[PDB]
């Protein structure tokens, strides 16, 4: 299938997802200086309170830390968006190098990685309908730079081990997502897209402007995963990012000045 190889990297899914040239792709470059700031834009509220982790998994494309979205557990509400949306599930994408890994870039400049917490408007009724609606999923999107060590990000980080390859997957209950959140708020927001196939359009992106700071020896953990399931070649899980698109039609608007 798809992945980030020369293969069948980024640049060969449009031929299995046309939507790849689509209207409104993410990830995007975030121009400080002509991305609008909207007075009209509400505060955040992420309610992380009782948030249920389940499991991680590895799945070929990168590690997930899902949660049991049953009920309104851990929700976003507020900013840009119109109802309440649940939070499913979190992961990152990192590079083989400090310099490069964000999916979105800001001013063009690139983190470490970047953690996406991927969340579905409950109108909707379930996930996979949500995936049918423009408005059906938001991410919250944070940059991940080298630097102190994040505390709340070490229980992940141990685990990694147990999940080196494909397919594998392990217990992870009781992690609070609100230990990986910087300390503002602030974001930019505008429409956009899945950054992996199949590249629907239904997220409204929510990028904070802060990132957090993680070790050299945190990320680097992430670079020791890998793509190939078990008895397979090894293939180091790095790079699993996607370059920016063109913005088109669309305008950033900040939450401040
Ligand atoms: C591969 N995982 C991706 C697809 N996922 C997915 C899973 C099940 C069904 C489905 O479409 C029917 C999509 S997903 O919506 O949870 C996300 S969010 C996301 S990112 N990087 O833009 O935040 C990439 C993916
Ligand atoms: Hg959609
Ligand atoms: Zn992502």
């Amino acid at each position: 299938h798809w992945g980030y190889g020369k293969h069948n990297g980024p640049e060969h899914w449009h031929k299995d997802f046309p939507i790849a040239k689509g209207e409104r792709q993410s990830p995007v470059d975030i121009d400080t200086h002509t991305a609008k700031y909207d007075p009209s834009l509400k505060p955040l509220s992420v309610s992380y309170d009782q948030a249920t982790s389940l499991r991680i998994l590895n799945n070929g494309h990168a590690f997930n830390v899902e949660f049991d979205d049953s009920q309104d557990k851990a929700v976003l509400k507020g900013g840009p968006l119109d109802g309440t949306y649940r939070l499913i599930q979190f992961h990152f994408h990192w590079g083989s190098l400090d310099g490069q890994g964000s999916e979105h870039t800001v001013d063009k400049k690139k983190y470490a990685a970047e953690l996406h917490l991927v969340h579905w408007n409950t109108k909707y009724g379930d996930f996979g309908k949500a995936v049918q609606q423009p408005d059906g999923l938001a991410v919250l999107g944070i940059f991940l730079k080298v630097g102190s060590a994040k505390p709340g990000l070490q229980k992940v980080v141990d685990v990694l081990d147990s999940i080196k390859t494909k397919g594998k997957s392990a217990d992870f209950t009781n992690f609070d997502p609100r230990g990986l959140l910087p300390e503002s708020l602030d974001y930019w927001t505008y429409p956009g897209s899945l950054t992996t196939p199949p590249l629907l359009e239904c997220v409204t992106w929510i990028v904070l402007k802060e990132p957090i700071s993680v070790s050299s020896e945190q990320v680097l953990k992430f670079r020791k995963l890998n793509f190939n399931g078990e008895g397979e070649p090894e293939e180091l899980m790095v790079d699993n990012w996607r370059p920016a698109q063109p913005l088109k039609n669309r305008q950033i608007k900040a939450s401040f000045k």
